């Protein structure tokens, strides 16, 4: 229509005919299929003219097309230094970015327009920005053999480099209007120092609520780990910053993340004698049963640090799971599928086990039960856990003759001769109850022919005696 009369006129330099579209109606900020517009055009093209009016009649200087590419992106890509002067001053969004990442800074620097580059940088473009590859403007300028463009940005990225040292000490300090001018003038939010402490580290360690809320407004990784696997919020729970500690987990703090010693936000907060510290970080999920590498829960370091409103808080805490892990042995026997998930989800562990030993793997795998032994395996149940006689997952479903469940169990590297106090391994059991299937299964898992019960029973003794003759056959040929 008249749009289509404009976007037309744009890429082909009728300076004059532009003139009569606009005063026709024709609207400025018309679209193609693909995204672009009058001004897009006119930019890659070169058409200075045509954009300086388009300009003067309201064109979007900061408009996109169907992957985020603006037209400071197209004369940079093709290196017009006036056109790209003249959307610099409407304000073009010198760090715009397509769908992949790539600002026009890296466009410059990847074709060698040095003039381009200096002008980007004059407007404040981030010279840092990665892109999808994780590659800098200069990372492409060194791959394209821009020397000049190479050498301009690397003293860029030096002294940007002092303004990280800086921005460590300021969010140390407490300097929060220090820390917005550096980060205002490029200073990295995520940089570290020789132990990896970042400013939100600093920041959360010393207290400053103000200085953590803008370094997490400005792209702040809240869950980082320094050399030894500690967070900001390990740091925050230590000193007993509550607001700090709530901030960072209603920014995706990890409630459980452990050092390399296996502690835990909760441990310090619960040895340390911070109550309303262990109330939000339970209120967001804290696991009270977590160890430490000396067996040590928060429950522990509670007690014995003399801490008794925090011990008696998590014994009912941790009362209550066990009423879940109970919940779980008989919802596991029973074999309703939809109640164990829920159970899991609320904190059940798939690995508690009854005054005899057996687990919810057991009991699922002895009543038939394929849907829950799935579950329970895809969340970490031991496959090769013993009752207090030696039986193992295995060994029930052997017993039983559930056959496809005792491929499952295989084929999570459940132990195939494992033998109970007797000697009795799950080839005996599938030999002495005819359970052929099973028996061919075990045989192609490296079961054993010859283990022999304290009555000195191999399988083949077994099938012989009990009269299971097509058994005792493939036992036989095996050998």
């Amino acid at each position: 229509d008249l749009g289509k009369k404009l976007l037309e006129a744009a890429r082909a330099g009728q300076d004059d005919e532009v003139r009569i579209l606009l005063a026709n109606g024709a609207d400025v900020n018309t679209a193609d299929e693909t995204g672009f517009t009058p001004l897009h055009l006119a930019a890659w093209e070169g058409h200075l003219g045509i954009v300086e009016v388009l300009l003067k009649n309201g064109a979007d200087v900061n408009a996109n097309d169907e992957r985020g590419h603006t037209p400071l992106h197209l004369a940079a890509y093709t290196g017009h230094l006036e056109i790209v002067e003249v959307l610099l001053k409407n304000g073009a969004g010198v760090n715009a970015t397509d769908v992949i990442g790539t600002a026009p800074l890296h466009l410059a620097a990847m074709w060698g327009h040095l003039e381009i580059v200096e002008v980007l940088l004059k407007n404040g473009a981030d010279v840092r920005a990665q892109d999808k590859f994780g590659k800098t403007p200069k990372d492409l300028a060194r791959d394209n053999g821009n020397e000049w463009i190479r050498e301009l940005l690397e003293k860029a990225e030096r002294k940007l480099k002092d303004l990280d040292r800086k921005l460590l000490e300021a969010a140390r300090a407490g300097h929060r209007d220090e820390v917005e001018d550096l980060i205002k003038n490029g200073a990295d939010v995520n940089t570290a120092d020789e132990t990896g402490f970042t400013p939100l580290h600093l920041a959360a360690w010393e207290g400053h609520l103000g200085i953590v809320e803008v370094l997490l407004k400005n792209g702040a990784d809240v869950n980082a780990n320094d050399e030894r696997g500690h967070t900001p919020l390990h740091l925050a729970a230590y000193t007993g910053h509550l607001e700090i500690v709530e901030v960072l987990l209603k920014n995706g703090a990890g409630v459980n993340a452990t050092d390399v010693i296996g502690t835990a936000p909760l441990h310090l907060a619960a040895m340390w004698g911070h109550l309303e510290i262990v109330e939000v970080l339970l209120k967001n999920g804290a696991d009270v049963r977590a160890q430490d590498k000396f067996g040590k829960t928060p429950k522990d370091l509670a007690r014995d640090n003399g801490n008794e409103w925090i011990r008696e808080l998590l014994e009912k805490a941790e009362r209550k799971l066990k009423d879940l892990d109970r919940k779980l042995l008989e919802a596991a026997r029973a074999g309703h599928r939809d109640e164990v998930e829920d159970l899991i989800k609320n904190g059940a562990d798939v690995n508690t086990a009854d005054e005899t030993g057996f687990t919810p793997l057991h009991l699922a795998a002895w009543e038939g039960h394929l849907g829950i032994v799935e579950v329970l395996l895809k969340n970490g149940a031991d496959v090769n856990a013993n009752d207090e006689r030696g039986h193992t997952p295995l060994h029930l479903a052997a017993y039983t003759g559930h056959l496809e469940i005792v491929e499952v169990l295989l084929k999570n590297g459940a132990g195939v001769n494992a033998t109970d106090v007797i000697g009795t391994a799950p080839l005996h059991l599938a030999a002495m109850w005819g359970h052929l299937e099973i028996v061919e299964v075990l045989l192609k898992n490296g079961a054993d022919v010859n283990a022999q019960d304290k009555f000195g029973k191999t399988p083949f003794d077994l099938a012989i005696d009990n009269g299971n003759e097509d058994i005792a056959e493939v036992l036989q040929k095996a050998a």
